[PDB]
């Protein structure tokens, strides 16, 4: 369980990730990215998410090179995840993607690589490729991204690779309760992208009197919320003094009642793209 920024979940192939971990953006590339990276590696964090829609794989590439070398660690010891984007899905679209993005990273493996969105008609032979690449050893982990309950019972009927993770719009206000619950019976592990949501709760008073009453963030508390539910979560930051501040979540604990006045908080509300619904 979550108690420090370098504990480990397992997934259902025996993967460790670590349950905490940076989100990247759409930045920029180079001076604020590369830093921010690198950053959050010598701070302590073990985990770093792309994708290649960003367009910044080699910004995150260097900034882990120097995160690496300043923390005094081994590529090994960390965990990074790409997507591959929409216009590359597809079985060989995908195959040559990875490459592209292993490249620009600097890598030779990728710890997780997910499919960005469910699109429809392409998705399938998609996720063979990422099943080809898997039994290769080129990818510690594969799963998916954006996909609803239907989504992932379509994938698995012709399947031979269950995804590991399936990476999702996650927050106090979308709880997403159905979608957890179905996931968690399969094995397949919950990962929230934008955890903070732009900052959109941050005056809520609710959060603000539970993060008032541990002397944190309203920040702090929801990335413990994301934790206690189970869930992977990947805060977006490029700030040095809030890449810290976002993973000083371990020095508390919520209590089962303030999960439920949290959990109480769920209005279905969808700040992101729907997965049923999407044309990108
Ligand atoms: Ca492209
Ligand atoms: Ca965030």
């Amino acid at each position: 369980m979550t108690t420090h920024l370098q504990a480990k979940a397992t997934l259902h192939n025996g993967v460790e990730m670590p349950w905490f971990g940076l989100g990247v953006f759409q930045v920029e590339e180079g001076s604020e990215l590369v830093n921010a990276v690198k950053t959050a590696i010598v701070h302590g964090y073990r985990s770093i998410d792309t994708a290649a829609i960003y367009g910044n794989e080699a910004g995150v590439g260097e900034g882990i090179r120097e995160g690496i070398e300043e923390a005094g660690i081994s590529r090994e010891d960390l965990f990074i995840t790409s997507k591959v984007w929409n216009a590359d899905l597809g079985y060989e679209e995908t195959l040559a993607a990875f490459e592209t993005s292993l490249s620009k990273l600097g890598l030779d493996y990728l710890d997780l690589y997910l499919i960005h969105w469910p699109v429809e008609g392409k998705y399938k032979e998609a996720w063979r490729a990422l099943e080809t690449l898997y039994k290769e050893g080129r990818i510690k982990a594969i799963g998916v991204s954006n996909f609803q309950i239907h989504h992932l019972e379509d994938l698995m009927t012709a399947a031979e690779i269950k995804p590991m993770i399936n990476q999702v719009e996650f927050h106090p206000r979308l709880t997403q309760k159905e979608l957890i619950r179905y996931c968690q019976n399969q094995g397949i592990q919950m990962e929230a992208w934008s955890p903070l949501m732009q900052g959109q709760l941050l005056d809520h008073p609710v959060l603000a009197d539970i993060a008032q009453t541990y002397n944190k963030s309203v920040a702090q508390i929801i990335l413990r919320w994301d934790l206690q539910h189970g869930i992977i979560t990947i805060p977006k930051s490029t700030k040095e003094h809030r890449i810290k501040e976002n993973a000083s979540v371990f020095d508390f604990e919520l209590t089962q009642d303030d999960m439920n006045r949290i959990d109480a908080l769920n209005e279905n509300l969808r700040v992101g793209p729907d997965p049923d619904n999407f044309d990108f």
